[PDB]
């Protein structure tokens, strides 16, 4: 009977309506007020181009949906809306659908992003700090407001890095939180999916997009795009297995009483724990210091209640420099 250690009771304590997505009437804007000017991004679930609002003339990002159920557009827009204005949450500025196929369309204000392929190779220590906090502003705020983004990843950070602007973009895959409710695990990207959802450990929370963050920061302090590289889901949680050991799994599987698949199960094998820096090489060493190793070591715990959440993580020393700036 797992439940989250911190802000279990948000969506207890709010209007049904904040968290119904399902009782959601969209009010559709106008489909003419934004123009496409060139393609950015795209996706499975939709494809992403720059674009310009008519009106003011200003820069925008137009999301147009691939075909999806109804009720997974309410739900990526309620949680827009209830997230919007947040710290670092993309803001949605309309919702629109093509008249004659009902195509919808998001706008979000716009963000110069800079492929994370390219920009992580010349992040600084102090760069990686900062984005990471800044990353950190964004899933404490959501999950404060009793969201999970479930699909965090460098992809869906856009960062500005001339401005130093950071944005947690694409909800759509986010869900609201309820205490034992069990969801889905088919959700975030393979090399960021936790051990909840490759164990099928059901009724997680807002600890899951901590390993995520945890996956994310081990890749770009040890340059290594991902840290767990799996071929498949099975393959995925071998890869974590290799790194943190399998006691802690077998530990992890006996405290919410689970068994393995027998498949699964032979794959993993039996590994013993490799120390963070056995991965320290002369390509990063100028980024695993020992706050870093700390840090990242209370993120990346089987056991998603034993991880630091959003708002413990920035407490942490390893961001101290950070906080004086700007407490400043
Ligand atoms: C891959 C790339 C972008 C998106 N969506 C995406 N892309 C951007 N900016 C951007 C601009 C230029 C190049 C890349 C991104 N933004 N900016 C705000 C929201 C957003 N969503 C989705 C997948």
């Amino acid at each position: 009977m797992s439940k989250a250690r911190v802000y279990a009771d948000v969506n207890v304590l709010r209007p049904k309506e904040y968290w119904d997505y399902e009782a959601l009437t969209v009010q559709w804007g106008e489909q003419d007020d934004y123009e496409v000017v060139r393609k950015v991004g795209r996706g499975k679930y939709s494809e992403v181009f720059e674009g310009i609002n008519v009106n003011n003339n200003e820069k925008c990002i137009i999301k147009i949906l691939k075909p999806v159920k109804k009720k997974k557009i309410k739900r990526e827009i309620k949680i827009l809306q209830n997230l919007c204005g947040g710290p670092n949450i993309v803001k949605l500025l309309d919702i629109v659908r093509d008249q004659h196929s009902k195509t919808p369309s998001l706008i979000f204000e716009y963000v110069n992003n800079t492929d994370f392929k390219v920009l992580y190779p010349t992040l600084t220590d102090y760069d990686i700090r900062y984005y990471i906090y800044e990353l950190l502003k964004a899933l404490d705020y959501c999950h404060s407001q009793g969201i999970m983004h479930r699909d965090v990843k460098p992809h869906n950070v856009m960062i500005d890095h001339e401005l130093r602007k950071l944005r947690l973009i694409d909800w759509g895959l986010a869900e609201f939180y309820h205490p034992g409710k069990e969801y889905n695990v088919r959700v975030a990207s393979r090399y960021f999916k936790g051990p909840e959802l490759l164990v099928d450990l059901q009724d997680y929370d807002y600890s899951l997009d901590m390993w995520s963050l945890g996956c994310m920061f081990a890749g770009m302090i040890f340059r290594k795009e991902p840290f767990f590289y799996g071929h498949d889901n099975h393959d995925q949680l071998v890869k974590i297995a290799k790194v943190l050991g399998t006691d802690g799994l077998n530990a992890y599987l006996n405290k919410y009483r689970i068994e393995l698949d027998p498949q699964l199960e032979a794959l993993v094998g039996r590994h013993s724990r490799k120390p963070w820096l056995k991965f320290m090489n002369a390509d990063n060493q100028h980024l695993v210091s020992p706050e870093a190793i700390d840090f990242l070591d209370k993120l990346l715990r089987y056991d998603h209640q034993e991880r630091l959440t959003a708002l413990e993580a920035m407490t942490h020393p390893y961001f101290q420099q950070v906080r004086a700036a700007e407490n400043s």
